[PDB]
């Protein structure tokens, strides 16, 4: 619980970033045509950050593959110039320069 302390303040740093705001919350199929038919394993923030409050992350290395997940399908579905698609590769970026402040 305590030792993933990290993993909550680099998903807290993300959800508080300007480029966040496409992966705060499940993309919602009624507003994403075949959103979930073309991903099958959609992943977002409060996903995420619903497993790390109830300690349903047993390693570091699991929490760092659902935030890959993250920008992996939007770099799937979303053009890189699209405004979804610039964001998610911003995040990606943002997220691998805290990983490697430990690793
Ligand atoms: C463009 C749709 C989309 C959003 C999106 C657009 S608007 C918004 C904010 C919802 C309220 N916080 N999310 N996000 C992701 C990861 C998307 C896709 C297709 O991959």
């Amino acid at each position: 619980h305590s030792d993933l302390t990290f993993c909550e303040i680099i998903l807290m740093e993300m959800e508080s970033h300007d480029a966040a705001w496409p992966f705060l919350e499940p993309v919602n199929p009624r507003l994403v045509s075949g959103y979930r038919r073309i991903i099958k394993n959609p992943m977002d923030f409060s996903t995420m950050r619903h497993r790390l409050s109830r300690g349903g992350y047993t390693s570091s290395e699991e929490f760092a593959a659902d935030a890959l997940l993250v920008f992996d399908n939007c770099q799937t579905f979303n053009e890189d110039d699209s405004e979804v698609g610039k964001a998610g590769h911003i995040m990606r970026r943002f997220f691998e320069s805290r990983w490697e402040e430990f690793y």
